[PDB]
Order: C-alpha cells, then sequence, then structure tokens
C-alpha cells in the first residue's frame, strides 16, 4: 500500500526531525501519504517518530498499513567462505484526512 | 486480529528463546496463531524474533496483522506535579497455514 508516497528514512538525526519531515510532507495539499521507513535498532525509533505524530493528531493522521521484513547481507571471505547476518526492517504509511477539518 | 491467541512477550531473555516459544507454541495442533507483543527498546528484538521465525517457515508462516501504540506513563510530585513520558508498543501477529504440508 502507499506506493510512491515520499519516504522518510529514520538515521542519526534526533527522532524529533524526522517527526519534522513527517508533518511537513503531509502538511501538503496535494499529500496524503507518507511512508517512514526503518531498519535494525532504528526500527525502534521509527515506531517512536509515528507514536508521536499519531498523538498529537489523533483524530486526522492514521497508521493506514505497516509491513516488516528482513534482510539477507552477506560478504565473502577471501578463500571462499561466506559470511551472512539478517538485518530487519519496518515501514509504516501514514495517511492523512482527505485534508483537514 | 487474532483475539485470544496466545502472547508471546519480548522481555530480558536471548530473542533465541522467544523464537523458541512462537515456535514451540505454533507446532501445537490446535493452535494456528500467536501474538509477538513489546515496548520500547524491545520493538526491534520482536521485529528480530518474528523475522526468524519467518525466514525459517517462510512458507508456512505469515504476518497476519501488526499494530503499534504508545502509552502515556505520568507519576505525580508529592507538591502536585504530573511528569509524564510516552512509551511505545508493538504487537505482531502470526498465523500458520491450516495445519501443515
Amino acid at each position: 500500500a502507499c506506493e510512491g508516497a515520499p519516504e522518510v528514512r529514520i538515521g542519526r538525526k534526533p527522532v524529533m526531525n524526522y517527526v519534522l519531515a513527517i508533518l511537513t510532507t503531509l502538511m501538503e495539499q496535494g499529500t496524503n501519504q507518507v511512508v517512514v521507513k526503518a531498519r535494525g535498532r532504528n526500527i525502534n525509533r521509527a515506531v517512536d517518530a509515528v507514536e508521536i505524530v499519531r498523538k498529537r493528531f489523533a483524530k486526522n493522521i492514521e497508521i493506514k498499513d505497516i509491513k516488516i521484513d528482513s534482510q539477507e547481507i552477506e560478504v565473502q571471505t577471501p578463500e571462499g567462505q561466506t559470511r551472512t547476518r539478517r538485518v530487519s526492517s519496518i515501514e509504516i504509511c501514514l495517511e492523512k484526512a482527505g485534508e483537514s477539518a
């Protein structure tokens, strides 16, 4: 769901910055959706950012869809040994009511 | 969704223990659903546990539903000042195919 919507990826900056990006993005008249994405330890922070937004605008911003997934990352030793690890990810789509009211 | 299903709450034990609980629980003939729950920093770990399970049984265990929420926790100073903070949570319902095959 929410294919094409702009994306806010949770990085090193303070959760406060991503909340601002989410809100600023959603305040645009022609944009009613924004997806928040994160991997690994940042997943908790993605949820925090979304919950701050949800609780501030509990009446017009809904969590439309959530998906979790994981990626297999691998490296090869020079002698041909494969070493792998999985990294989890989360994607949360937030949708604002029609426009406002 | 998945009302009534048994619950695996992600705590201090190693993610490996919760994966075992999830699988052991799902291996029961009459139980096709299990909800994984976590709050705060443990949310990343809930996702990891679920992804380990999902990738090991990618063909018969599906993520049926996911919800995130947050709780307002508060304490009162003896002089009447309220101090609050929000704690995020996640609930993931895993469902196994009919029985097996």
